[PDB]
Parts: structure tokens; C-alpha cells; sequence
């Protein structure tokens, strides 16, 4: 699901 890929994007965008 995306929302797992998301959840690596956002730990590095902050």
C-alpha cells in the first residue's frame, strides 16, 4: 500500500 511509502517520504522530509 502507498500509505507505507509515504510513511518513508515523510520521516525523511521531516
Amino acid at each position: 500500500g502507498l500509505f507505507d511509502i509515504v510513511k518513508k517520504v515523510l520521516k525523511l522530509l521531516k
